[PDB]
């Protein structure tokens, strides 16, 4: 929703492939339940922020290329809830207002 909670909601300095300990976390639990994907972005938070320079209201697609871990849940359980792992290289389109990334809103294409 702006760019303090995307970076805690996405951004990773380093890679935590446990997708089942990281999502355990209060910031995902939306609508009661755990929430149904997430992605993580392994990277500092300058670059993924770099994506939106110069850009006031728009979806863009990075240009740069991210290493990302993807953290689908299986089921619907009690706290905390399984979660399988996809990782991969590839951009990623950000929405950016005022220059700044506030919400994924996908991978390799823009809605």
């Amino acid at each position: 929703q702006n760019w303090a909670t995307f970076q805690q909601k996405h951004i990773i300095n380093t890679p935590i492939i446990n997708c089942n300990t990281i999502m355990d976390n209060n910031i995902y639990i939306v609508g009661g339940q755990c929430k149904r994907v997430n992605t993580f972005i392994i990277s500092s938070a300058t670059t993924v922020k770099a994506i939106c320079t110069g850009v006031i209201n728009m979806n863009v697609l990075s240009t740069t290329r991210f290493q990302l871990n993807t953290c689908t849940r299986t089921s619907i359980t009690p706290r905390p809830c399984p979660y399988s792992s996809r990782t991969e290289t590839n951009y990623i389109c950000v929405k950016c207002e005022n220059q700044y990334p506030v919400h994924f809103a996908g991978i390799g294409r823009c809605p």
